[PDB]
């Protein structure tokens, strides 16, 4: 009657595969897993002057599906009692103590409610030392708590935070702890020599290879790089959390806890959540310039939906990335490009292919 992975693999042709020839995107990697069956679609040049095809062995730069990790370290510490997401900064770095940052909670950071912290840091700051400074130096602006500003500072604090209390360096906590708990094989905060064959290039709007820059905070905020069979095992492990030894399945489970709405949409740790059904418009309005770029200020949840889906978008200047998964349907789905195309896009072919399957 045609078996399932042509079934897919057709969908995902109709939906995905016209996107490279529109946005002349090199490579493309597209996953979905559905009751705990994997499927992997490759597309393309991981680096066009090698003639390197996309596989299973490609590493792509996943930008902000980075804050995903990090907020799943942030559930991994909390639930092993090293933190609680009521502290404030100080608590753990110790020169933050009574200064006017430590004034704002572990749960603000990671959500963005500081009330003054904005996309980027300045671009001067790239040391651990101005980034000491920068936060010493924070004053307040908006109320704390009350207004949303997506932010990698807000974050990579958090991070940071999150790293102290475990005793080991940002990387090490990734590298060490969460990434094994999670059975991930292929996943880096830094690639070393021996996998630099298998990390694409990213390419930029003029189509020339590009890889992310160092950054201050960069790997809390944006920092690390995965394969498709990796990031469909992450997937895999938020459909199915019991699964997974208590440390991490509690981890798992903390990020996907609502703390406050923006209209429809529901901030969680890292993960962005919805009602589910959504409809599309919905999931394209969690990404407008209005919710992305500027500050909006929160609502407290009167309605918790029974059932939800979640998501969230990422990308580095030579990088696409959107990940979706919904329990109800133990379903997910995992894109990743080596040149950022519109968040619209993988959003809506993302929709139409979950929804068609089956
Ligand atoms: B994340 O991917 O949401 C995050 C935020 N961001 C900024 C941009 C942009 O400047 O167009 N796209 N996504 N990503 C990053 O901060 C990594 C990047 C730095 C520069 C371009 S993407």
């Amino acid at each position: 009657n045609t078996p399932k992975d042509q079934e897919i693999k057709k969908l995902v042709d109709q939906n995905f595969k016209p996107l490279l020839e529109k946005y002349d995107v090199p490579g493309m990697a597209v996953g979905v897993i559905q009751n705990n069956k994997k499927y992997e679609m490759y597309y393309g040049l991981q680096s066009v002057q090698d003639k390197k095809a996309v596989n299973s062995n490609t590493i792509f730069e996943l930008g902000s599906v980075s804050k995903l990790f990090t907020a799943t370290a942030g559930g991994y510490a909390k639930n092993k009692g090293k933190i609680s997401f009521d502290d404030t900064p100080g608590k753990y770095w110790k020169e933050l103590k009574n200064t006017p940052i430590d004034q704002v909670n572990l749960l603000q950071l990671a959500t963005y409610t500081s009330g003054n912290l904005a996309l980027q840091f300045p671009d001067e700051v790239q040391t651990d030392q101005q980034v000491l400074t920068f936060f010493k130096d924070w004053k307040p602006k908006n109320p704390i708590g009350e207004y949303r500003q997506y932010s990698n500072p807000s974050i990579g604090l958090f991070g940071k935070v999150v790293a102290l209390s475990m005793n080991k360096p940002f990387d090490q906590v990734l590298e060490k702890t969460i990434f094994p708990a999670l059975g991930l094989k292929h996943s880096y905060v830094n690639v070393p020599k021996t996998q630099m064959q298998n990390y694409a290039f990213g390419y930029n709007q003029e189509n020339q290879p590009i890889r992310v820059n160092p950054g201050p905070l960069d790997a809390p905020a944006y920092g690390v790089k995965s394969t498709l069979p990796d990031m469909l095992s992450f997937i895999h492990a938020n459909l199915n959390p019991q699964k997974y030894p208590t440390d991490i399945q509690r981890a798992i489970n903390e990020t996907h806890q609502g703390r406050y709405q923006v209209n429809t949409m529901y901030q969680a740790l890292g993960w962005e959540e919805f009602s589910y059904p959504a409809t599309l418009q919905t999931l394209l309005d969690s990404n407008s310039e209005q919710i992305v770029m500027k500050p909006n200020k929160v609502t407290a949840i009167s309605k918790e939906p029974s059932v939800k889906m979640y998501h969230k978008t990422g990308s580095t200047s030579g990088f696409g990335t959107y990940v979706v998964f919904i329990p109800k349907e133990n379903i997910g789905l995992v894109m990743l490009t080596n040149k950022r195309i519109p968040n619209e896009e993988r959003i809506k072919a993302a929709y139409v292919v979950l929804n068609a399957i089956k």
